[PDB]
C-alpha cells in the first residue's frame, strides 16, 4: 500500500498566544452575557509579568477588564512568577476603546444587513473520524487536552501550563477519501516543575497521555516518540514568550486539512463574518459529509463589506462526491442562509451565559459535541441520489 | 465548460495588522544589517495614537527600536492623526527583552544544529501564471501594490495607505490543473482624503487601478465590481482599529490555496522554521513545477524542538504529475537540506543591508522576483522522465 505522511500540531491552553485567545473571547463572553448585541473586537497580548487588552468594544456591559485577565490567567494556573506569570501580582494594561451604544434621534434587520468586514473563509470535513475531522489533528489536540486534565486533576501534578504536542500520520488515499493507517510519530514538548526527573516525565507522558488518548490499532513497534526533545521546560508561558491574539488559526481550525482564509476567531463577537462564517462553512462541509453526499468536502464563502450576499461559494469534495460538486454547490446555496444577520441568528451565537466562546479559545473550534457548537449539528440535506 | 468560484483577499500597507508586520520586519533587518546572528522575536502591536514593540532580542547590533517605528509608520504615509496616526507625536511603547549575546567561557553546528521549535510549514505552486502563484492571489495582492503605488506618485493623490482587495476568479480544473477562465467579481475598498467625490472614486480606480493590474483577456461585461461599496473611508490605519503582527498569514502566503501551518513569517530572524522552513518548502513546491515534473504541487515539512532532521515530508500534485508523487518526493528530499541550520545559509537568509525582510511584509512572501526573494529562484532537478 501506497501511503504519505501528514503533520498537525497543537499547543496548550498555558502557551503565551492561546492564553491570548482565551482571554480575549472570556472578555467576549462577559460582555455577551450581559448585552447579546455587544460589539467586540478584543485583542490581547502578553510578554514577562503582564498582560495588555487592547481593540474597540462597544456594549451596554459592565465588564470588569482586569478581572477577566486574571481570573482566566488564574484558573489556566498561572499562579506565581515560577509558573510563567502571576495572576494575581503582574501587570495588567487595560486599553480598550470602550464606548456605550449611539445615542440617535428617529422613529438594519438581518435579513438585509451587510457584512462588516470583506474576506474569504473555508469549512472542512473528512469521514476519517467520527467528529468528521482530520485525524492529525485531533490527535495532536487530544493530547494537549489530556496533559491540561492530568495536571488539573492531580494524576501528573508535575505539569505546568505550557507546552505543545505534534502528530504524524501515516495515510493512505482511498479514491479521494483519506484513510489513516497508523500514528507515525509522536511529539510532545511539555512545561514541569523543578522536581520530576527526565525518566519521570518520559514514563508519564507515555502512560497518562498518550496510551489513552492514541487508540493502540493506530501505534506499533516503529511508532516514533520524542517527549520532551529539547531537555527542560520549567520555564514557560508569557516568562521569555510574547503571546498575541489570533497566532493559533491553523490549530483553532484544521491542522493544516482543507484551507483558511486568514481571519482569526478569539476577541470577535459573532456578527463579525470571520467568526460567523467560518462556523457556517464547517457546519455545511460536516453536513455535506453526515448526509453521505461525499467523504471529504471543503467548502469556500466570500463577502464584501456592505454587502449581505456572499460575493462566491465554491465547493470541493476531492473526487468523493456521490453526486457532482455543482449540485452539491446548489445543495448547499438553497439549505445555508448565508447572509451575515441570518448566520448569527441561526447557529444562536449570541446566546449568552454558557462561557461558548472560551470553551472555543483552547483545543479547537470544530470537532467537539458540547452543544453550545451549534455548527457542530448536521444540517439534513435533501439529496438526489445518484 | 464546468467552473467554479475562488477567491482572495489582499490588504494594503496602510492597513494596521500589516502595518505591525513591517515594523517587525524593519526591526529585523536592521539587527541583521550589523549583526547577522541576532535573534529576534519582534512582535507589534497598534491602535489609536499607540505603537507598542514587544517580544525577545539577542543581538550585537545597535537599534533605534522607536525609531525605526517612526520611519516605517511614516514612509508608509502616517504623517497626521487625520489620516490615521501621527508618526512623529503617536505614543511608541518600546517593550522588548533587549540582550545582548551569552559570555561564556570554553574551549552548535548548521549541519547537526536541532530546530529551534516544532511545526510544520506548506508549500505551493501552480502554473496558472508565469510566477507560479494562484491568479486570485496575484490578482487581489497586485491591485493593493497598485494603489500604493498611484498614491505614492501622485496620480491618485487622494489616497491614503489603508484599505483592502478581493478578487473572485472563475477557474476550470484541467486534470488537476486550475485553469483561470476570468475574474468574476473586484473588489475594492480604500481609505481616500475628504475632498474627492465618490464618483472620481469610483473612476480613478477602474482606470487607474484595475484596467492597469487585471489582464483584459479575464475581464468582460459580466464581472462585477464592488467599489468602495459600504461608502466613506476617510479614518484608517490604527485608528479605531487595533492591529497586531501575524494576523495577515494568507495574503503573506498563497491566498487560501495550497496549505498553512499556523506560523507568522513578520518579526522572526531566518533560523526561525516557521520562516526558512517554508520559505524552502516554497522552493521546493515551485522546482517541482518550474522543472516540469507537476502542474501543481503543495510540499509539507515539519519539525521537532532539538531535531535537526524533519520529523515528516509530503508532497501532492493533485494528480498532475508526470511521475508519482513518491518519486517526486525522493527527489525533493535528495536535492533539498531540510535542516534548519543549512535552510538558513543554503537561502542566504542572514545577508544584511537590503531591506530583505521588510520588502517581503507587505505584498506577500512569495511570487515575486527581486533577488532578495531567493526562495523564488527554482532550483535544478534531476528526474526519470516518464
Ligand atoms: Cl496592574
Ligand atoms: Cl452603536
Ligand atoms: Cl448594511
Ligand atoms: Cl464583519
Ligand atoms: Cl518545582
Ligand atoms: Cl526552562
Ligand atoms: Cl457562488
Ligand atoms: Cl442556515
Ligand atoms: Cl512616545
Ligand atoms: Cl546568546
Ligand atoms: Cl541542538
Ligand atoms: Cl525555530
Ligand atoms: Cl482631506
Ligand atoms: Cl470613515
Ligand atoms: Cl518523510
Ligand atoms: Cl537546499
Ligand atoms: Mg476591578
Ligand atoms: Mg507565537
Ligand atoms: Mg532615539
Ligand atoms: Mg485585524
Amino acid at each position: 500500500m501506497e501511503t504519505f505522511l501528514f503533520t498537525s500540531e497543537s499547543v496548550n491552553e498555558g502557551h503565551p498566544d492561546k492564553l491570548c485567545d482565551q482571554i480575549s473571547d472570556a472578555v467576549l463572553d462577559a460582555c455577551l452575557e450581559q448585552d447579546p448585541d455587544s460589539k467586540v473586537a478584543c485583542e490581547t497580548c502578553t510578554k514577562t509579568n503582564m498582560v495588555m487588552v487592547f481593540g474597540e468594544i462597544t456594549t451596554k456591559a459592565t465588564v470588569d477588564y482586569e478581572k477577566i485577565v486574571r481570573d482566566t490567567c488564574r484558573a489556566i494556573g498561572f499562579v506565581s512568577d515560577d509558573v510563567g506569570l502571576d495572576a494575581d501580582k503582574c501587570k495588567v494594561l487595560v486599553n480598550i476603546e470602550q464606548q456605550s451604544p449611539d445615542i440617535a434621534q428617529g422613529v438594519k434587520c438581518p435579513e438585509e444587513i451587510g457584512a462588516g468586514d470583506q474576506g474569504h473563509m473555508f469549512g472542512y470535513a473528512t469521514d476519517e473520524t467520527p467528529e468528521l475531522m482530520p485525524l492529525s489533528h485531533v490527535l495532536a489536540t487530544k493530547l494537549g487536552a489530556r496533559l491540561t486534565e492530568v495536571r488539573k486533576n492531580g494524576t501528573c501534578a508535575w505539569l505546568r501550563p505550557d507546552g505543545k504536542t505534534q502528530v504524524t500520520v501515516e495515510y493512505y488515499n482511498d479514491k479521494g477519501a483519506m484513510v489513516p493507517i497508523r500514528v507515525h510519530t509522536v511529539l510532545i514538548s511539555t512545561q514541569h516543575d523543578e522536581t520530576v526527573t527526565n525518566d519521570e516525565i518520559a514514563r508519564d507522558l507515555k502512560e497518562h497521555v498518550i496510551k489513552p488518548v492514541i487508540p493502540e490499532k493506530y501505534l506499533d513497534e516503529k511508532t516514533i516518540f520524542h517527549l520532551n526533545p529539547s531537555g527542560r521546560f520549567v520555564i514557560g508561558g508569557p516568562h521569555g514568550d510574547a503571546g498575541l491574539t489570533g497566532r493559533k488559526i491553523i490549530i483553532d481550525t484544521y491542522g493544516g486539512w482543507g484551507a483558511h482564509g486568514g481571519g482569526a476567531f478569539s476577541g470577535k463577537d459573532p456578527t463579525k463574518v470571520d467568526r460567523s462564517g467560518a462556523y457556517i462553512v464547517r457546519q455545511a462541509a460536516k453536513s455535506v459529509v453526515a448526509n453521505g453526499m461525499a467523504r471529504r468536502a471543503l467548502v469556500q464563502v466570500s463577502y464584501a463589506i456592505g454587502v449581505p450576499e456572499p460575493l462566491s461559494v465554491f465547493v470541493d469534495t476531492y473526487e468523493t462526491g456521490l453526486i457532482p460538486d455543482k449540485e452539491i454547490l446548489k445543495i448547499v446555496k438553497e439549505s445555508f442562509d448565508f447572509r451575515p444577520g441570518m448566520m448569527t441568528i441561526n447557529l444562536d451565537l449570541k446566546r449568552g451565559g454558557n462561557g461558548r466562546f472560551l470553551k472555543t479559545a483552547a483545543y479547537g473550534h470544530f470537532g467537539r459535541d458540547d452543544p453550545d457548537f451549534t455548527w457542530e449539528v448536521v444540517k439534513p440535506l435533501k439529496w438526489d441520489k445518484p
